[PDB]
């Protein structure tokens, strides 16, 4: 059976070409991101109290990208921006200068092929989730292994540090 590490997870970089306030939601937004496929992918995020529409706009973020699209009201959600969250602050984790819609994060610490499609019920995401922590200097790691793009750099939040990663959970316990 395959390891049950970070190697499960599928993470790219990604532009957010289009943001709107979602049509039947009052506190999610409407994205269309390119990942770097032919056409973009529709990530619904619930960042509206976080993050204004407008730094919302030609945003690059790290997208989770092998999660089961799943129904947001109406619209399927077909991946989720990762950010460094806890019930103070949530912040968009930025990738380094340079970084182009499809690069990818791979950890060489961790060898193996993220799933095709994470199947909730196995929970994968939820046991590897605890590991993945902001360091004391902002940057992203999973067990102290910084988010990298091979090339040009590390993944970072802007000011939170010793931070969980969160994609979802935002605002509850
Ligand atoms: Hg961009
Ligand atoms: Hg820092």
């Amino acid at each position: 059976a395959k390891p049950i590490d970070v190697s499960r997870l599928d993470l790219r970089i990604g532009c957010i070409i289009t943001a709107r306030k979602h049509p039947d939601a009052d506190s999610l937004y409407v994205e269309e991101v390119d990942v770097g496929e032919i056409a973009p992918r529709t990530v619904v995020s619930g960042l509206v109290n976080h993050v204004p529409l407008e730094q919302m706009q030609n945003r690059m973020v790290i997208l989770l990208c092998n999660l089961k699209p799943a129904k947001m009201r109406g619209v399927l959600s077909q991946a989720m921006v990762m950010c460094a969250s806890s019930p103070e602050k949530i912040e968009i984790l930025a990738p380094p200068n340079g970084s182009v819609p499809g690069d990818r994060i791979t950890f060489d610490a961790f060898p193996g092929e993220p799933d095709k499609e994470l199947n909730p019920k196995k929970k994968i995401w939820e046991q590897i989730q605890p590991d993945l922590h902001t360091n004391d200097e902002c940057v992203a790691t999973y067990k102290g292994v910084p988010f990298e793009v091979k090339g040009k750099g590390v993944c970072r939040a802007q000011t939170m540090s010793n931070s969980g990663i969160k994609l979802e959970h935002h605002h509850h316990h």
